[PDB]
């Protein structure tokens, strides 16, 4: 049976984990590629993706 997602409590969507919800790089990433302050990376400004754990459904399985 199906149990609400502990990560994101049911959402399926989560605040983008690089940016933090700002949308933009916080930091100049190691591989020197990304830099701070421009466009996030992984959420490109929207300041959210989907939860790594359910993969956005908000439930987990038996
Ligand atoms: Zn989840
Ligand atoms: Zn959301
Ligand atoms: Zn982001």
């Amino acid at each position: 049976n199906s149990l609400v997602c502990a990560n994101c409590e049911g959402e399926g969507c989560v605040a983008c984990s690089q940016c933090k919800g700002g949308g933009v790089n916080l930091i100049d990433h190691f591989n020197g590629q990304f830099k701070a302050g421009a466009l996030c990376w992984l959420c490109r400004g929207k300041k959210e993706v989907l939860c790594g754990d359910c993969n956005g459904a908000g439930f987990i399985g038996g």
